[PDB]
């Protein structure tokens, strides 16, 4: 039919449109974006370079698909292709992790971290039950509807004070003890938390929002020997797109677990619509990834550019809390040096250097506001390896040297960008 | 540099692959659901088909950028570029919808059109405060921590009974009156609206999940003119990706207008992490497209193929709720031809025709499972004008036909095959 | 010991004198609300006059032994005597109402009837569920820590519309469906409410503050034959001392039934300390009168007291609300007479005439504030008959001719002292 | 006229019978109570003996004219001479304790402490807000409605760790910080609750159960010297009747106090009904008797007394709680001589003497079942001075030395009788 012909036409001329054609506006600035990540050197802890593939998928036509529901039975029909995707997701974020289906299930559909963590919550407890978690130094969602009760790093030293969390914990008997979260540059001891949580009866509950690359290549202690319930982002050191997992325990208890049901039911209907299905399928090449040998290389090398960073900082007298890292992250109090994190992130900024502050202790115990915070994840996906992050640490010291004024900025901006544009950008050119 | 050179090449051996190469499984489920689409016609009323544009957005480089906070006043440095999309995303949400940015807000960021909803509820009550929406005949997240007393189209016709809405409202006192929602075939009487929220103190809210192209297109009536909030989503009659928009009232009312700090806090940091930034920059491309002239035309068609294809149906003698639509969408009773949602559901995918169950009425009040929802939007997003659509409405009771059984379906899956694949798929070919 | 024996006498001195003797202002005080009292016309539907037993257990050494729990498991030694005191007013509750030991628990120790209803809730409810009960045309406990859904008369009527009331009870489905309470002058119909409590699935609860001693009399629908809690005052028409009671169904369902250990929990340690024993062993009195045949005669006076003092108001014309009354009390609408309520009260009160104001309808539906409340068992217990109670008509309308002039107010009360001073005061002389 | 002169008969013929002519029964039980009151040992803390003026008052016709709300504003007419009582009562409660009516309101008509405590919940918080208070070593009323964090006493020396108190108050947060209750041995600092209630933001709670009338008397630190609401008894040491009593700051803080009308409010018509009058003239009497030279004398004896008591044990080697009293109790740890607090309480009983368990630490932290509680005002009040309490601690170790052998209870039965008949009984012969 002509008709039907002319008709094809015209769907095309608009459906097949690309951004520059279609939105030149829009384009202009994505393309001032990618000339600004390849142009500076990126050390916000928690950003990360994905891959054209977890992009193709990003950007492909599974949205197109409604697909409320969990896999096997789902309120639409015509999801055979999805269930597909969504199982072997599932199948791939147990792999990743070493964990066995008999033991452990997961649900891949929380738009983020923080609502998977909220739906822990409201599948686990009534409104109004008793949650203990990390603070850093009524806000947060989980804090208007439940009652939570923060614990907090000893600030003499950094690290958490297990003896006093015994105590609290104890005394205040959370339904959920919360271990992860903020920015904590040093290991949790998970040992210590399942004896605390066993002596209180509280569900242990893991938040890796920030390390679940690391613990992926067994290169930070596995939450799984001793978690009842674990949440992850998928963006961060995973490199996947964004979202949020929820893992929890299955089978019999060493009654069944009852986490299942409550949790499945917590993501939908209750708190969200349907999956973000291009979500999905990134995340599954990126859980595919996780597990490679490659990525336990890359993991590794995060590791050692967060630790020849810090190293480099350290002989140069600035102080880093609890003195040093674990991971790929570290904090760095610039009070020392008189300056704050608010005034350090602008200066840095100016020379396409991206940190971002974070409150602080001081040795007394007082908030400080002189805290920034950076990580390796980024950079190493660019290629750097650990003379280029210790030539990254002399950038930010004379950042530092130079906002000790509270001109010389157009020096360190274009050595900077003289330095970043050397290494490629993941996905482009 | 040689080593930084070799450097180079590594990234890119990763950085740079294909699905089909970095995943040949996700790969070859992703090509059977682009066939599935291409093959089958898509009846579902809230599935639609994106353009090339919006998704290159959503496969694009903006989520390596972590942009927590909401523009000009960012957690993180570093978002120049970010904040002028979703600034420009910002105003054209304002535009499309001829909204003048004095009397109205608008926030890009919530998730889904749920979170949205769960945003305004969070940033306007107390935990346990009266809210009183449209409920189809503790499962939502918003009966779980808010008081909820859902409010009932009468049985006998389809329509809301709005005397016996102004006596509950008024003896309930809700302090948010929601309309809009679930699958709602009529135009919802914002004057009565405004008129029963006037009388019993609450706030007026519109949740155009379903219709807010149509809106946009100026084809259905402006909840603007009445409502004090608006959410919507941004994937089902207005093309973009997936999430969520809330708009809210701004300055002096008729001391002045509370809701933007409230609602804004409650996004972020209560309920959410950083934003999607790939999905902000994919709607301000598509809500440019929601204001132009062509899409006037698009929503138009999707209204009149629509009427024609329940035309059809209806001179088979077939039930339908109302008795017809005022839009996009419309819900068949199937008792009369003895037969359930549910097994309908299952036949027509079994011809590549994809159909959702609801739950609906029998005229005497009861609860039926009869019924199923078929809508416009996809497949005149394909291309399809009017004729097709009573086409589309043969298969529909021929596979009815075949269902009061309760062989002959290889004819019909071929008829609908040979049938859907004349018409264009956006974005490919 | 002559130090033993003046220590004596210290103690006497003390412990022996009487209230003229230690108190004289208060001494005062008394002397002149018993005068009052006894010039006085009584009207007020809740009063009454307790004997001279029931003062002497009120005003006795039971008070000196505290006594926190129930009997035959209490926190201390010594409550021998208590305990037998304690059995035998539950037991003589159980027999006033007619009830068997093992179908109906009882629970003696609320402080008052509004303690004994919100002591229920906290029972049975877990904070934040759904209570529906009657109200006169947040405020109440109950509906500070529950969500309560008042239901009211039929505003035309006077009467309970049944038909609303189970619609309201299907739509908001109650945990806990109360009724009584208020002031209503007619029988509540518990067939209905049982019938509306099986369909939603609620709990049925009788407040039997005003009519108590009528269901003990068989002067009134018994609620036991289908009620599941009923909470009663013992200070109305029942004569008794201040205090509240909670009768509640045990044993086997037409598993065992749960309030018994809920309730008893709630009322001791939740929300009281120790009972009141003085006031139970006053109960204890007033019980075993209610269940003799002098009793039954003074309530059937009650009864027909109220129906007399309503025809004569009838025949002045006067509107009634339903037009007369079922039990003890009646409720006038001073609207056509050009009153308030609150106006024709103090006017009662310059002629020693005691009545209290109470919210009303119109015909219409607005909120009459020209409301006023009687009823007999006051003066029924200082010997009125039927002529007395026409008498006190005759003053009552002629108390609102005065009224409607807004002096002869003296002639007025002289005229109600020289009535109401004919008439014995119980307990006195 | 014949016919009302023979109703005055009918009256008086039920009105003026005594308890032994109406309640045969409940008048030989309540002879066996005060025989048993005579003939035994009272030493049970809480208790004490009402002289014939309080028992007067409880036993009045006050009760017989109903007075919901508060004085000058009542629901009822009727009330002139009531309102002058409860005027008296509040003004003579201030004046026990030192306190002026522009800087002090107060509120007499809570039914108990425990209902005034929840009533001052009710009226300072919204549901689910934060209390913090002591607790011996879901439960109290006060726990389901709020959040309760309950602070204990360092087990290793029966005192306050006023160190760890500030710590946890800090990290807390409650809105309401309590003192007082239980059974504390010492007294409050005061000053460090109010530094502690400053540092975190709360309002300072007093509850004086125990020690209401040391203070009254001046022989216990002041608490309205430093906290914001301080409720009370009014049976314990203050020898009055049941019930309870509400005191709050009002005017001109150091933007005027929120207390009355919100405290007012939520005791009627919130939780309570109207007042118990006979209590309210009762209390009066008891506090203008409180505020007497002859009161300070009665409340000196009771600490001597309770000291010499004290002395006694601990000369016979017992371990008592913080090793001594600084008011009217203690409590004794029996663990050493190998008993439980109630194998102890039950041997006692059959002594007539009256003792209660409680629970205790041990020096390690363990909750130990062999705690007992002592105190002194009852024994007292019946004319005891320091000898004979001395005496009366030989019975308390004789009687432990009987119940370390799990007869010769005999001889120690009649050695307690013949003692306790010594000794007057207030208000009988």
């Amino acid at each position: 039919s002509n008709a039907i012909e002319s008709r094809r036409a015209v769907v095309r001329a608009w459906g097949n449109q690309s951004i520059e054609e279609a939105d030149p506006e829009i384009h202009e600035f994505m393309e001032k974006e990618k000339q600004r990540q390849f142009r500076g050197i990126e050390l916000i802890a928690s950003e990360n370079f994905v891959c054209r593939a977890v992009m193709e998928a990003l950007g492909s036509h599974l949205t197109n698909k409604y697909s409320e529901g969990m896999p096997g039975a789902r309120y639409y029909t015509g999801n055979q292709y999805i269930d597909q995707i969504e199982i072997l997701c599932q199948e791939r974020a147990l792999a990743a992790f070493g964990l066995n289906h008999e033991k452990w299930g997961v649900n891949v559909q929380p738009y983020s971290c923080t609502s998977a963590n909220f739906a822990v919550f409201t599948g686990l407890l009534m409104p109004g039950e008793r949650i203990m978690g990390l603070d850093s130094p009524k806000v947060s969602g989980a804090s208007i509807f439940f009652e939570s009760f923060p614990y907090k790093v000893d600030p003499r030293t950094g690290y958490i004070d297990y003896d006093k969390l015994e105590e609290k914990a104890l005394d205040y008997r959370p339904k959920i003890l919360i271990c992860g979260g903020s920015s904590y540059p040093r290991d949790w001891e998970f040992p210590r938390f399942r004896h605390i949580a066993d002596k209180c009866g509280a569900v242990l509950m893991f938040d890796m929002a920030q390390i679940s690359g690391l613990v992926a290549a067994k290169e930070s202690p596995n939450p799984f020997d001793y978690c009842d319930i674990v949440t992850s982002t998928t963006h961060k050191s995973l490199r996947g797109p964004r979202g949020g997992i929820i893992f929890y325990k299955r089978g019999l208890k060493p009654i069944q677990y009852d986490f299942e049901e409550k949790i499945n039911f917590s993501v939908f209907p209750s708190l969200q619509g349907g999956p973000h299905n291009n979500h999905i399928a990134a995340l599954a090449i990126a859980l595919k990834q996780a597990a490679s040998p490659e990525y336990k290389l890359y993991m590794r090398q995060v590791k050692k550019n967060a630790k020849a960073l810090a190293s480099a900082l350290i002989s140069r007298k600035c102080k880093l809390i609890t003195g040093g890292t674990d991971n790929h992250l570290l904090l760095w109090d610039l009070t020392p040096l008189g300056l704050t994190g608010k005034v350090y992130e602008k200066v840095c900024e100016m020379c396409h250097i991206t940190v971002n502050k974070v409150a602080i202790f001081s040795e007394n115990g007082v908030i400080s506001p002189g805290g920034v915070r950076i990580g390796s994840p980024a950079m190493t996906s660019r290629g750097c390896l650990e003379p280029e992050f210790e030539t990254m640490a002399d950038f930010l010291y004379r950042a530092a040297q130079i906002a000790s004024a509270a001109k010389e900025i157009a020096d360190l901006r274009n050595q900077v960008e003289a330095f970043a544009t050397q290494f490629a950008m993941p996905a482009f050119d």
